[PDB]
């Protein structure tokens, strides 16, 4: 499924992300934006071999399984795959996982190099929520 923006910032408020350690809804739509384009589907394969999954990017070297990831974790206890689903709860609650583990948003790259210290209310601007 590839979302609207509000639509996501919506599926997003409901399951609990808004200020969710701190982090505004806005900073979970940049970071989908820039992760996935707001597309379930996407996948994209890193340098190290692992593979990143769904709307916000999963990687299978420490947070799913995808049965091609040596040495690799799976510590959300998911199949990579059902981070694809148009349903976003399984991405969410392994997003509530890693962003809890120390380094906050910073885990995600592209918040790191293209939301973090940017107006990213704007992200939600216009949108009922
Ligand atoms: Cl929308
Ligand atoms: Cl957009
Ligand atoms: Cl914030
Ligand atoms: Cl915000
Ligand atoms: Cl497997
Ligand atoms: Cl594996
Ligand atoms: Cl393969
Ligand atoms: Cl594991
Ligand atoms: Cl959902
Ligand atoms: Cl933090
Ligand atoms: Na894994």
């Amino acid at each position: 499924k590839v979302f609207g923006r509000c639509e996501l910032a919506a599926a997003m408020k409901r399951h609990g992300l808004d200020n969710y350690r701190g982090y505004s809804l806005g900073n979970w739509v940049c970071a989908a934006k820039f992760e996935s384009n707001f597309n379930t589907q996407a996948t994209n394969r890193n340098t190290d071999g692992s593979t990143d999954y769904g709307i916000l990017q999963i990687n299978s070297r420490w947070w799913c399984n995808d049965g091609r990831t040596p040495g690799s974790r799976n510590l959300c206890n998911i199949p990579c795959s059902a981070l694809l689903s148009s349903d976003i709860t399984a991405s969410v609650n392994c997003a509530k996982k890693i962003v809890s583990d120390g380094n906050g948003m910073n885990a995600w790259v592209a918040w790191r190099n293209r939301c973090k210290g940017t107006d990213v209310q704007a992200w939600i601007r216009g949108c009922r929520l």
